[PDB]
């Protein structure tokens, strides 16, 4: 398998984040098709993070299908390093994965946000776990963005140790709000 990114040009750490149910969520219907709903805080949560990370929109869709919601999300290309699609998947046991060790990065500067455990399988250590989003209207984007400024402006040199301290990576932005006092 390929290498997926070319080598870094700069931002210290780098953030991998799912397209699907976490900053778009998609439903069919017979009398409109396909319509797809952004998550509120998506632009400001892209836009500002973008400042502090390189951002890596890793979509789990084929690019014939995602392609265009990808590109609506960051038209002007300001925020989004770059683009994935199913098709830089690996295929492993039946199931599509992430492999982060493709990305041509230093895996103690890297951080995954999936919805998917099979997503972030073999990387279980870089992953932040998000249950899906329903399309209900939430601010958990926003809630996300103080645990990744804190670990950008503390350095950081390895995010594994202190992404793994939690109790429950599901439920990461609410515990590190309990221990921290802003
Ligand atoms: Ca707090
Ligand atoms: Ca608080």
């Amino acid at each position: 398998f390929p290498d997926l990114l070319p080598p870094p040009p700069q931002r210290p750490l780098t953030l991998v984040i799912t397209l699907e149910d976490f900053l778009v969520h998609s439903e069919w219907s017979q009398k409109h098709g396909w319509r797809t709903a952004k998550r509120p805080g998506a632009d400001y949560f892209l836009g500002y993070l973008s400042q502090y990370y390189e951002i890596v929109l890793f979509s789990s869709n084929y690019m014939m299908y995602s392609d265009k919601i990808a590109e609506k999300l960051d038209p002007i290309h300001a925020f989004v390093s770059y683009n994935l699609f199913k098709e830089h998947c690996v295929y492993k046991d039946g199931v599509h994965i992430k492999d982060l060790s493709k990305l041509n990065r230093d895996l103690s500067k890297v951080i995954i946000i999936d919805t998917d455990p099979n997503s972030y399988k073999l990387q279980p250590e870089n992953a932040i776990p998000m249950e899906p989003w329903n399309g209900e209207a939430d601010d958990k984007l926003v809630r996300l963005i103080p645990f990744l400024e804190y670990l950008a402006t503390q350095q950081t040199k390895d995010v594994r140790p202190i992404l793994n301290s939690f109790e429950d990576k599901k439920n990461l932005a609410e515990e590190f709000d309990h221990r921290v006092k802003k």
